[PDB]
Order: structure tokens, then C-alpha cells, then sequence
């Protein structure tokens, strides 16, 4: 599954004519992807029959949220939801970059039958291992997004690997970040990750603020096939 | 009157309780600020005394928006006023690189009560004191944001001066990006308008992840009044 993030309504449509098959529907890439506007939910759904997961993410500045961002998000879910989202994109550690397993419970409270990405948020974790561990305890999480800790993704196959283990079938994997037409099968593979997420590799001389390439697009689902 | 960038909730807060009277409601400071998700808006608005101008804008790839992004930027518009914001915070520009009037007219029929602020889409404007006597043909346009074109602000406080004085109390101006505790006294004694913007200047830190700071915040409102 070639998952791709959509910054505007071009994109998104672009992502389903070149042969992506997951959207991930962020506003402003240069700070990681946060929540859009209502109407750009409403009308990215409209546009395209692929899958929307969209991103739950109020700002850039940490993972910690404030009760109060919680029940924003919260609110937020449930708007997505009603527009017709595929899944959401979330992820909270506490003050131990950590999961906050009780902020997350509170999230999910209000999810009901879509999917739910843990983000990378779950890279800042001690031991994602140990955080895919805590992961597998909420049902309603089915995907996790990540890079194996940081540094680039490239040394963290290994990580990716365990968690594809420790996950055992039960949260679909998406490897995140650094991922290019060169290293996207050689991480899908040796990890034994069948999803990925790109963003700029897509873009026009790797762009955020360029349009989609179709050229770009289908050439990594090629290499996924 | 010292305008204030909130980019999450604390920030809303936190600009009313050190007398800032008005708050640009954006996510993603990094990109000049998109539109926020309903939440965010919904909570801003609920959380303050203060008025909230709440930006309109899809993403920063362009100020030349497709019909269908028009529409989208409608219809969070009438969302954004539903949940009680006091202005939005738009601008668009044609193939001339002048204000796509049209694409203006548009966006400006579903406005129903509340301030609109033309913001810097102004400043890549060549001559922006022209753009004014056009949004004067606009009865809705209540404010203009603007940094006095491109290049440094005090550098621009002349093309400032030339925009006040078409403004016949028409449009509310209110100076822009660049505005320091250094350079703001100068900004609006020069040209007569009074209303300020600042955005990094009142973050502990000089960052836009960073909190904001009260006393500089409390400081700019001193020095203005
Ligand atoms: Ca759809
Ligand atoms: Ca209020
Ligand atoms: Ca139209």
C-alpha cells in the first residue's frame, strides 16, 4: 500500500490518478502535518474514493496535550468522522515520552469504525518495541506510522522489524520518513513492512510547496509491486 | 491595538491575559498561517473575551486559488462564523498579480456580519497602495495587513505612509510582519495607522513553538498606547 500525504486539494486528487491508495490529509508539511479545515476535510472525501486518514495533530510543538487539546481533538474526530474520513492520525506521549495511555483512551473514546494511525510520535518512545508493546493494549489503534526511533530510517530496519514482530499481525505497520524510490523496498522488505508514507520524494524537485508528480508516484508503487 | 498570532489554545489565552485585544487565529506560523481546524476555532472563540480573526487560507503555495478551493474557503467561512469568530483573514490574487476580484466577490458573498482582513497576499503586490482604492470597491473588506511590500519594514515605512492615506477611514490598516519592541513606535507614529500585528516578537525564545511571553506582550501594548 503506497500511502501518501495530501497538503491540498490538487494533491489529493493527483494521489488517486497516479495510483496511490491511501491519502494522509495534513495542513502545513513544514512542521510534520497538522489538522485541516473543516471544508478541506468535507471536500478531500468528495474528491477521491481512496482512503482519508486524517491527521489529529493541534500543533508541532509537543505530544503533551493539555486536557484541554484533548477534548479538541476529541471534537475534532468526530467532525472528521461525520465528513467521512477513513481513519485519524493521533499520538501522545506524557512527560516521560512515553505513551499517555490515559489520554489516549479518552481520544478513542469517541472514535467509532474508522482506523486509527499512531503517529510518530511514537519514535520520541524509550523503546517503540516496548512502545508497540503498549500500543497492542487499545483496540481501536489498527495502524502505527513510524521510522524505528530516530536518526535516519535507513539504520533502524532492525527496530521496524521487532515491532512488526511484537505488533504479530495485530496493528498494521507503516514505515515513515526518509522513505525514496531506492531505499522504499529495500525497507519494506528487510522489515517485512508492506506499507509506506512518503511526502516530498513525490514532489516536484521534492517540494512541499511543488504540485504532485504523477511520475514520481507510480514509480515507487511499481517498486511496492 | 495590538494584534497577536495565537497557534494553540494557551497562546489564546494567554494574549488576552496580558491585554492583547485581538488574535489572529492560525495553524502553522512556518507558512505564514493556514486555516485551523474546527476545533481550534471552536475553542478559541469560546475560551476569550477578546475578538478572534481566524485565518481563511488553504495552504501557502499560492494567493491564486482554484475554483473548487474558492468554495472550500465559502464554506469555511460560514463555519468560522457559525462558531462566532469576529473577522476572517483572506486574500487572493489573479494572473496580474492583483486582487482577484472575481475570485474576492466570491468569497466575500457569504460574509455575514463579521470583519474581513486582506491580508499581506498585499505585500507581493508591485504597487500595493493601488490594491487599495480597488478593495475600497469591496464594502466588506473592513482591514488590510501589510508589511509595506517585500524588503525591511521600517525601509518600507514609506510605501506604509502612501497606503494610509487612500484609506479615508475606510479600511482599518494594521502594520505587519517584521514589527519588533525596537521598531513598532516608529511604524505607526511615521504613518498614522493604529493597529499593530506581531507574531514572534512576544515568544519567550523568539520561536513559534515556543510560548508566549506576557510581559512583551504587555510591554507592546504599553509602548503603543
Ligand atoms: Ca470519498
Ligand atoms: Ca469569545
Ligand atoms: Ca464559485
Amino acid at each position: 500500500m503506497l500511502e501518501v500525504i495530501a497538503t491540498c486539494l490538487e494533491d489529493v486528487k493527483r494521489i488517486e490518478r497516479a495510483g496511490g491508495k491511501r491519502i494522509e490529509l495534513i495542513s502545513s508539511y513544514t512542521e510534520g502535518g497538522l489538522t485541516p479545515s473543516y471544508a478541506f476535510i468535507k471536500k478531500a472525501v468528495e474528491a477521491v474514493q481512496i482512503p482519508i486518514h486524517v491527521m489529529i495533530r493541534p500543533h508541532a510543538k509537543s505530544f503533551t496535550y493539555t486536557e484541554e487539546e484533548i477534548e479538541m481533538m476529541k471534537e475534532d474526530i468526530v467532525v472528521a468522522q461525520k465528513l467521512g474520513v477513513a481513519g485519524v492520525v493521533l499520538g501522545v506521549l506524557n512527560e516521560r515520552n512515553e505513551v499517555a495511555e490515559e489520554k489516549l483512551a479518552d481520544l478513542l473514546s469517541v472514535v467509532d469504525g474508522i482506523n486509527v494511525t499512531y503517529h510518530r510520535a511514537i519514535d520520541d518512545i524509550e523503546n517503540p518495541v516496548e512502545a508497540m508493546r503498549t500500543l497492542k493494549k487499545f483496540h481501536k489503534v489498527t495502524h502505527v506510522l513510524t521510522s524505528g526511533g530516530q536518526g535516519n530510517i535507513v539504520d533502524n530496519i532492525p527496530v521496524l522489524t521487532d515491532m512488526q514482530k511484537i505488533s504479530d499481525g495485530q496493528i498494521q505497520l507503516v514505515v515513515g520518513a526518509g522513505v525514496t524510490k531506492e531505499n522504499i523496498k529495500q525497507l519494506l522488505n528487510e522489515t517485512g513492512i508492506s506499507q509506506a508514507h512518503v511526502g516530498t520524494a513525490v514532489r516536484e524537485g521534492k517540494s512541499c510547496f511543488a504540485e504532485i508528480d504523477l511520475n514520481l508516484v507510480q514509480e515507487l508503487v511499481q517498486i511496492i509491486q
